[PDB]
């Protein structure tokens, strides 16, 4: 199997991928298992290649050792260093296998891959004085060739993985390149809003909130210092509304923080035990929590660089949680700024969950575009 591009979102929360233009994630959990622990482990046999995301059970080799790996969804029962930790790893070789279970042919045990693209984390940059020779050693990491077993009853076998090029970016940063251009690389009307006006970037995440100061027109930041990360996360934040306020409603983050996105959006926010169906309407203490945490973000944002009072910023916000709090932004701003600096100039991403990745996919249709380009010039 040939796949063209490869474009991959090692998330806190969710690993994102586009393959082909093909979405698909995973929940980032990966548990290292034994031999014995990983044989029956497993079961029933499976043969509907789609079930097997929520059944990723592989083995790769790892320093000439065979180690075996609950991913995703099947680890799930039981802030890394991106580049060191073998995780992200282990999720793109379970990944690439999954898809190539789900489109590709059964007795195909080679994949090959032309153009890999992933990014690093602000936070995880910045302790290093150049970006670059991290974004390098993080890039090497899945260029060549890797193996990987699926020992899913029905979907066994080893499949080879080659990747032929490969590039890592820099989170938050790289998504500007979803708003200036669309997958065709046309610029996009939508971007003359910022072709005047500095912009800050805010990536808003479960685990970590990363601002970048783009100079007007979307062009890249000036220096290390326009690359900003911040912890004291939402997550943390959602833990603490559980335990004071919502104890009888959820007995885990995870469970208020998938209500919460799933809910949010709608005039009620409604909690529907399986059992007898009955409902609690907890809409108010939510979007209460939420506000409460926007006004935590805007003012960081605002604090984070100092506009000049000979200047105008505009805010552009993004990642999962600025989608979650979209509504609670355009209430805070308008409450801090007044209504027409609240529409005009502070906004949220359409697709502010997934823009990280779409910048990759923009990058990675202007790479094969220049590929192609480079072959015909070679005659
Ligand atoms: N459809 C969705 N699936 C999963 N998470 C979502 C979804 N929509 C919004 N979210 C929110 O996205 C957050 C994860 O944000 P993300 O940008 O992935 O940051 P991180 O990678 O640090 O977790 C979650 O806390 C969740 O509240
Ligand atoms: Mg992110």
């Amino acid at each position: 199997m040939n796949i063209s591009r490869m474009n991959v979102d090692f998330g806190n929360s969710m690993y994102m991928n586009l393959i082909d233009g093909y979405f698909f994630e995973l929940p980032t959990n990966v548990v290292e298992i034994s031999k014995e622990a990983a044989e029956g482990k497993f079961t029933s046999i499976v043969e509907d290649p789609a079930d097997l995301k929520d059944r990723l059970l592989v083995s790769t080799v790892i320093d000439e050792t065979e180690r075996y790996f609950l991913v995703g969804e099947l680890a799930e029962p039981e802030l890394h260093n991106k580049v060191e930790s073998h995780i992200p790893y282990v999720t793109f070789l379970a990944a690439t296998a999954y898809y190539q279970a789900l489109k590709g042919k059964r007795e195909d045990n080679e994949v090959t891959i032309e153009y890999f693209q992933t990014m690093l984390p602000i936070w995880l940059l910045k302790k290093l004085d150049k970006f670059s020779e991290m974004q390098k050693r993080m890039a090497s990491k899945f260029l060549g060739t890797h193996q990987v077993k699926v020992l899913t009853l029905g979907l066994e076998k080893e499949l080879t993985i080659k990747v032929e090029d490969a590039a890592c970016r820099i989170e938050s940063e790289v998504a500007r390149w979803a708003i200036k251009k669309n997958f065709d690389l046309e610029d996009k009307d939508y971007a003359e809003q910022f072709k005047n006006y500095d912009v800050v970037f805010c990536d808003l995440g479960g685990g970590t909130d990363d601002l970048v100061l783009l100079p007007a027109g979307l062009k890249p930041p000036k220096s290390r210092d326009s690359f900003v990360s911040n912890t004291a996360p939402f997550l943390a934040h959602l833990e603490k509304l559980r335990k004071e306020k919502l104890l009888e409603h959820f007995d885990s983050v995870r469970e208020l923080e998938k209500f919460i996105y799933s809910n949010i959006g709608k005039t009620k926010m409604e909690r529907r035990d399986g059992n007898t169906g009955q409902k609690f309407d907890l809409t108010d203490i939510i979007k209460k929590s939420l506000k409460e945490y926007t006004e935590i973000k805007i003012a960081q944002a605002e604090n984070t660089f100092p506009a000049p009072k000979d200047k105008v910023y505009k805010y552009l916000y993004f990642g999962g949680v600025g989608e979650v709090l979209e509504e609670s932004i355009s209430v805070v701003t308008e409450e801090r700024y007044g209504r027409d600096i609240s529409e005009s100039n502070h906004i949220v991403a359409e697709d502010a969950r997934l823009l990280n990745l779409y910048g990759l996919e923009v990058l990675s249709r202007a790479e094969q575009v220049k590929k192609q380009a480079n072959e015909k010039e070679a005659q």
